[PDB]
């Protein structure tokens, strides 16, 4: 690999600590602009001797037109082309050292297939009708949000989905979808959950290794964490790969229909690596410089993915702001969550925070927070250690997910819901945000927003095949019980709530636990499955109705948890709280909340606050009497409420 002859750049090398302040360019017009009149080309690649802008007509075809670009400020290269580029693609091609390289433009918003060339294209001929006036549903605080994670193709792939568009953005804007024994799917199903947003697994273009665009009449499936193109949709959620402009208009509309319908979209987006640290772009237009280095100079590996992004370096830093910005212009977009957000620097999150507060503060940023090893220093990696430096964002509660369902890697290892023993301190935990609450209840928020809550993710078993794993003497009846109450505790804990799609029909991958390539068979959100869980369904619907009707299980700020929030006696393998006081301007006096991984019948003596009348679970209570009393029975979950 030529890193590039330093004479070009006044002796200093890419890796130098000098380069990143020589060639800042202070600019937002990098990639190229497009005008009947001319089109004008900006490429960022100081190490390059030369550079050509490569016109093609078609998308595999020879090119038409070889044009040298200008060395110009900062690093950077331009050309105007005063024709009408229309319906055409291009490249760059560059010399760095003794190496050719042709590459697609790192700032294209529009691709061929596969993505190896860039489209020239007006881009508002690919806006819906009246996108303009597409209008967000209201939301007030991120604690009122309940997120739904899914991946584009399980939405609508299983062939009982009843869903036209099989596989494709524009099957999730079909309403009145039916499946098995004629219940609701796709869209119907999930507006019918009343979660707040819909949060897609990678739809940016991700690698032709994963998905071939070419191949798609034959079985194809893969999360797509291999990032290719950072700023144009995956082809392979459209219904013509071949085409520009279909992938863009149809994921407009599939997140105008989303708005219409009351719902809100989060991006997962991975600017922490990309699929491939020799093929991509940035290594053929500037080697060295957008990817991490060991002492060696060979690629820092933390993500176990083969690279790192520099995203430290200032014009790296640049590029993932400025592509999280042309989604929220160009998209519409109403939050990100950052894969392996351990593996950014803390500057860069800040950053980004700040530009989208500037926009819109009610959209989201949540991330994986995970400690992780990497060349970036310690102390600036953006992880739950460093909670503290990155306020406003969220991070994966991982503690209160392994309490809650068992350990993550030792499979049959119980936790609460399951019978294990010890693990009520690590649910209070949760239950509190996830702050420093007192004492032993403690973790690494500073503020609930600062906290997300899970038991089931894309990542891992699911919650039904982890339970499975680890509860050899239960019933199936039993472990559907251990499962509702593993939701009712996320749905009634403070922070953000995060659910994964088919978690309310206890999805099952069948025991896969990284289910990233396997086939659709695995994947597919099982709406047979669905069909026969419609009780489970209307459960998971209940209990985050009664999430809305309660501001108190979503408190804004630390400091009304702690003055709010406390728990209450109680026996092992449960957890009583009360929030109190109209907490956060609940219509109640008071909430009083069991979680009973008991399986027989208990009896609690409850505060004396009034007088409790049911609020949720009312088929679990044996008697509530005005000490006042409370007797259950079964794993489950109860509220009471004194009234105002
Ligand atoms: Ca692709
Ligand atoms: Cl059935």
């Amino acid at each position: 690999i030529d890193y590039g002859d330093v004479t070009v750049t006044g002796g200093i090398s890419v890796f130098d600590a000098k380069f990143d302040e020589l060639y800042v360019y202070d600019g937002d017009d990098l990639g190229a602009v497009y005008a009947p009149e001319e089109t004008r080309f900006r490429l960022w690649a100081p190490t390059a001797s030369e550079a050509f802008v490569v016109l093609y007509e078609t998308e595999d075809g020879m090119p038409v037109k070889e044009l040298p670009m200008k060395r110009d400020v900062q690093g950077t290269w331009t050309l105007t082309v005063a024709e009408d580029c229309g319906g055409l693609f291009y490249t760059y091609r560059v010399k760095v050292g003794e190496q050719w390289n042709e590459a697609v433009d790192p700032y294209a918003k529009a691709v061929g297939v596969n993505g190896t060339k860039t489209a020239i294209l007006d881009l508002r001929s690919t806006n819906p009708e009246g996108w303009e006036n597409d209008q967000k549903p209201p939301l007030a605080s991120p604690t009122d949000a309940v997120i739904y994670e899914l991946h584009v193709r399980d939405l609508s792939i299983h062939p009982q989905s009843g869903i036209r568009e099989k596989g494709k953005f524009l099957g999730l804007t079909e309403e009145g979808t039916r499946g098995p024994n004629g219940i609701p799917t796709g869209l119907d199903h999930i507006t019918g959950l009343g979660v707040t947003h819909v949060q897609l697994l990678p739809i940016y273009d991700y690698s032709q290794e994963s998905v071939d665009e070419s191949r798609l009449d034959e079985p194809h499936y893969n999360w797509g964490y291999d990032p290719q193109n950072y700023n144009v949709p995956e082809g392979s959620y459209s219904t013509d790969p071949h085409n520009p402009a279909a992938r863009i208009l149809e994921l407009k509309r599939l997140i105008q229909k989303l708005h219409a319908r009351g719902l809100r979209v989060i991006m997962d987006v991975v600017y922490n690596h990309v699929y491939d640290g020799y093929l991509i772009h940035f290594t053929k237009l500037v080697p060295g410089y957008y990817l991490r280095y060991k002492a060696d100079r060979t690629f820092s590996d933390g993500t176990f993915c083969g690279n790192e992004c520099a995203s430290e370096r200032p014009i790296m830093r640049k590029y993932i702001i400025e592509s999280i910005l042309h989604w929220v212009r160009e998209y519409h977009i109403d939050g990100f969550r950052f894969d392996l957000m351990g593996m950014i620097d803390i500057e860069t999150m800040n950053e980004i925070r700040r530009r989208l507060d500037e926009i819109d503060p009610t959209i989201l940023t949540i991330g994986e927070g995970w400690m992780m090893e990497t060349v970036l220093p310690k102390e600036l990696r953006a992880n739950q250690d460093n909670a503290e430096k990155l306020p406003g964002i969220g991070m994966f509660n991982d503690g209160m997910r392994d309490a809650v369902k068992g350990d993550i890697f030792i499979f049959d290892r119980k936790g609460f819901i399951s019978g294990g023993d010890g693990f009520e301190d690590g649910v209070k935990r949760g239950v509190a945000g996830g702050i420093n609450y007192g004492g032993q209840l403690r973790q690494f928020a500073v503020e609930p927003v600062q906290s997300v809550n899970y038991v089931e993710c894309h990542d891992n078993h699911t919650l039904w095949d982890k339970i499975e794993l680890s509860t050899p003497g239960a019933s199936d009846e039993e472990r559907r019980a251990m499962h509702r109450l593993a939701s009712a505790i996320v749905l009634t804990s403070q922070g953000i709530p995060f659910l994964h799609a088919g978690q309310e029909f206890m999805r099952t991958k069948g025991g896969v636990e990284n289910s990233y390539k396997s086939p659709i068979e695995v994947n597919w959100l099982d709406w047979e499955r669905c069909a026969a869980h419609q009780d489970d369904v209307s459960y998971m619907r209940s209990l985050i109705a009664l999430r809305k009707a309660h501001p108190a299980f979503r408190l804004k700020t630390a400091d009304e948890i702690r003055a709010h929030l406390r728990f209450e006696a109680a026996p092992p393998h449960t957890v009583a709280f009360t929030l109190r006081d109209h907490a956060g301007g609940d219509p109640d006096r008071h909430l009083y909340v069991l979680y009973n991984a008991n399986p027989g019948a208990l009896s609690l003596e409850l505060p004396a606050l009034g007088p409790w009348e049911v609020r949720f679970g009312g088929e679990h209570v044996l008697a509530l009497e005005a000490g006042a009393r409370l007797e259950v029975r079964g794993v489950g979950v109860v509220v009471l409420a004194v009234p105002r």
